[PDB]
């Protein structure tokens, strides 16, 4: 029965919360991969230690080797263990566009893909969706776990919209003008829940909802006119459908990836007690507004990189990691980060083609990341 | 593929809904026969003009001798008409006991009952179910439409429980003391030109919601214990079902029967068009709040008139019928109505066997509103 997972990027947020997933259910699932950069090396011990596994991946050589004993090393050590390890699921929980080949190499040893890193499909596009055959990943995001769970009950010529529901980040509300003095503190601090830092200072800058809006088209096929994003400060709807009929089907649970974690691990499967549902023993209201797109362009960014297409989406990303890097850095402002990247894509002319190999892709982002930093290094 | 209808009940609410529905996609629909109780005749008429249906019935033989040339006439004609008629789909509009022949000849025919009589399933119980084959019976009622979408997110087995909204009525979060200068027009209670006092009675006594409840066990088999209701104010949300992972499904619209009914008559195809989707554009809340069961024991009785099964449900919605008139008819108080109902079902424990034929249902009510009548006049 058990389902056997290689979870890459254990050591993260994401990846923590997995491993206790695949602990509380025994009956499901058997850890046999694990893969993490280096920085966490005490987790990295106690979760060999507790799984058991010992086939593992460390990014950064200096590390593997104080550890000694670890099969794979170096950059290539995820994609590596990828490819050597039989697996029905890969769960890819590396942040940033550099988990990309793993995504590729999982995709190509047949295995099912739980997709946490957004980024390598947002920079693969169409260069993964060729790699993949339908339905095998499957989205551990929550806004896409909600849209796959509310798409369940109908046909694509039955889809009118697909409505991404955004938290705001913690600047809802603000001016360009107050905007302007954020300090990395205050885009980096979340009072109820946590995630990776990357992850929330995109989610600050609305930028991670930009790159939602792409996985979606990506994932689901909807065109980006028909995608829809509306601010829900509750975060308790994680997303809707509107059909051609007038009718809305949303999926709803209190903050905790556990559970679009434990959907994508044991899809099409439901796991019983993987997360807390809604309880209606107390009142409480869901309140929404439109997204104000002069303060965080964001997302209309996003949108347009989408609608050119090609590597034009990789781009987008790339130059996001650079300037999100320089502002927490303290190089530049935050309402630059949007800026930065606007100005990449005004450029990123000769990056409408599809890409044809991964390396089409390493090359525009390789551009972006230069371009991008010429544009910090402009202020 | 154009599905044949059958109209039960055409001149009413649900009835002349369903008529435009049909009428603005004749491509999807057909009428075939149109069935009502002769207290609206001329309208009927009309209608045998505008569509140019002559298969018509009508309950009044009074109503009928003004006409001449229709082909059922009597008690039983709408059931005739349908045993007669080749269809697809039988819709019944009925209002009352009187709708349950019709429903079960529907069944018969093995045509689809998109099912908008209350009593079919509320009083025909058991009767309804062993004459019906699964996914037979495509419930009209916004709140099972909505319940009927959102399983889609998962198996029978995987829903931890289903969760009906109501609107709470007009005296939604008011104190049981409030209740008892309760009078007839703050109910509501007033004598619109389509729908009886009963409905914005039963839905400001919360008595709807029971009823509702019964027909969500009945339709879905799930354990009335796992079948919650919490009060929702904008009504905007339908109903919800809460799976074994704490993953909820939500159905959301603006309220418009159309919807619903456009479901039921072409279950599982969308019909485009049918109601206007929630937008977004507008900063909007959904506001939801539990029920104070000690104020409003309607719901918890409908579950133990429900768990007793037989013709109990009958009692229950017969002992309300007669209360609800006492209240109307200021012979009574407020909060006597659920207590009234609360009396009758606590000595109607001979009703628990399950009815043989529709005599048994019948009788348990005529019971039911003697006994009620009596806590009425104390006798
Ligand atoms: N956290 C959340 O709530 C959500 C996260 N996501 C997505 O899931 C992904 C991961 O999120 P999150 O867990 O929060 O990020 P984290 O920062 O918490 O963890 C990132 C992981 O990747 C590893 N890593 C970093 N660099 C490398 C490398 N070069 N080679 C191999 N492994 C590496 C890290 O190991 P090390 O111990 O050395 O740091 C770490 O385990 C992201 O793409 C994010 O967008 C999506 C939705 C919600
Ligand atoms: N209205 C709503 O929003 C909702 C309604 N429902 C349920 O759907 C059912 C019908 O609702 P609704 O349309 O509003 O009720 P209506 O009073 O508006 O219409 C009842 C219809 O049945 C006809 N009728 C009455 N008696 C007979 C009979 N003996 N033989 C044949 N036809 C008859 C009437 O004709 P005539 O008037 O000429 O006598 C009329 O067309 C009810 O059981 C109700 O509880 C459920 C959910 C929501
Ligand atoms: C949890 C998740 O899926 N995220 O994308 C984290 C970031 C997003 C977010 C932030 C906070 C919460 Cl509680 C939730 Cl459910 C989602 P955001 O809507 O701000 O972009
Ligand atoms: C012809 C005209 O102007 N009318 O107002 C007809 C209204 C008629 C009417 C009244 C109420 C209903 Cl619910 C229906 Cl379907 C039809 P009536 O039964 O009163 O004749
Ligand atoms: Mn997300
Ligand atoms: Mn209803």
């Amino acid at each position: 029965g058990r389902l056997r997972v290689v979870v890459l990027g254990s050591t993260g947020s994401i990846g923590t919360q997995a491993l206790q997933v695949i602990a509380d259910n025994p009956d499901r699932f058997e850890v046999v991969g694990l893969a993490a950069g280096g920085a966490h090396l005490d987790t990295l011990l106690r979760q060999r230690a507790q799984t058991g596994v010992t086939n593992i991946a460390v990014a950064d050589e200096h590390a593997a080797q104080r550890v000694g004993d670890i099969p794979y090393h170096g950059s290539d050590a995820a994609t590596r263990l990828v490819e050597q390890t039989e697996a029905d699921v890969v769960l890819n929980a590396l942040v940033g566009a550099l988990g990309l080949r793993p995504t590729l190499a999982a995709l190509k040893t047949g295995a099912r893909l739980a997709l946490a890193n957004k980024e390598s499909l947002v920079a693969g596009g169409s260069l993964v969706l060729r790699a993949a055959r339908p339905g095998q990943i499957v989205p551990v995001d929550s806004e896409h776990s909600a849209l796959a769970q509310c798409l369940r009950g109908g046909t694509p010529d039955e889809v009118a919209k697909l409505v991404l529901t955004a938290s705001g980040g913690p600047f809802r509300g603000w001016s360009a003008a107050d905007l302007e003095h954020v300090t990395p503190e205050q885009a980096g601090a979340h009072p109820t829940w946590s995630m990776g830092p990357m992850n929330t200072l995109n989610s600050a800058s609305l930028v991670n909802k930009g790159l939602e809006v792409i996985e979606t088209h990506l994932l689901f096929g909807i065109p980006y006119d028909r995608i829809d994003v509306v601010v829900h400060p509750q975060s308790i709807i994680h997303s809707m459908v509107t059909f051609i009929d007038g009718s809305t089907i949303a999926q709803a649970s209190p903050p905790d990836m556990k559970l679009p974690i434990s959907l994508a691990l044991g899809w099409p499967r439901r796991v019983s007690g993987a997360a807390a549902a809604c309880d209606f023993h107390t009142a409480s209201s869901w309140e929404f507004e439109p997204l104000d797109t002069d303060v965080f362009p964001a997302v209309e960014l996003a949108r347009q990189a989408g609608v050119a297409g090609g590597c034009m989406t990789a781009v987008y990303n790339a130059a996001n990691e650079e300037a999100a890097a320089a502002f927490l850095a303290g190089r530049i402002g935050f309402p630059a980060i949007v800026g930065i990247i606007a100005d990449v894509l005004h450029a990123a002319d000769q990056w409408a083609v599809e890409p044809a190999t991964v390396d089409d892709v390493l090359d525009a982002q390789r551009w972006a990341r230069e371009r991008a930093q010429r544009a910090v290094s402009g202020m």
